[PDB]
């Protein structure tokens, strides 16, 4: 019926993800162990407010934000971000900007899969991940 973005949700498969991390400018090495690590996101909502937690990974964050309104954030790679996340049609849209610089992160969950499309400048990544 509806798979939708709240619950939790356990690396699958990534591809092509070490030219996105290069386009986006993360450091040989943190590229590394970024590599290796098998994240379990949660997605939960409170209210109007949703959190994104990002766990079992080497630097574990938490970001809390409401649709439409523009927040920070510090990316686990260190990079200091400004950012507006929409929604439509069950997509999740997040738009991060550093420098003049801007990635576009699309979240949409596909049968009990929640597929992460990451793209900057001529790149794109994408994730999937499984129900837990």
């Amino acid at each position: 019926m509806c798979d939708q973005f709240v619950g939790t949700w356990k690396f699958l498969s990534s591809e092509n993800f070490e030219d996105y991390m290069k386009e986006l400018g993360v450091g040989f090495a943190t590229r590394k162990m970024a590599g290796v690590a098998k994240p379990n996101v949660t997605i939960s909502i409170n209210g109007d407010v949703i959190t994104i937690k990002t766990e079992s990974t080497f630097k574990n964050t938490e970001v809390s934000f409401r649709l439409g309104e523009e927040f920070d954030e510090t990316t686990a790679d260190d990079r200091k971000t400004k950012n507006v996340i929409t929604l439509d049609n069950g997509i999740l849209n997040q738009v991060q900007k550093w420098d003049g610089k801007e990635t576009v992160i699309k979240r949409k969950v596909m049968d009990g899969n929640l597929v992460v499309e990451c793209t900057m400048n001529t790149v794109t990544s994408k994730r999937v991940y499984e129900r837990a």
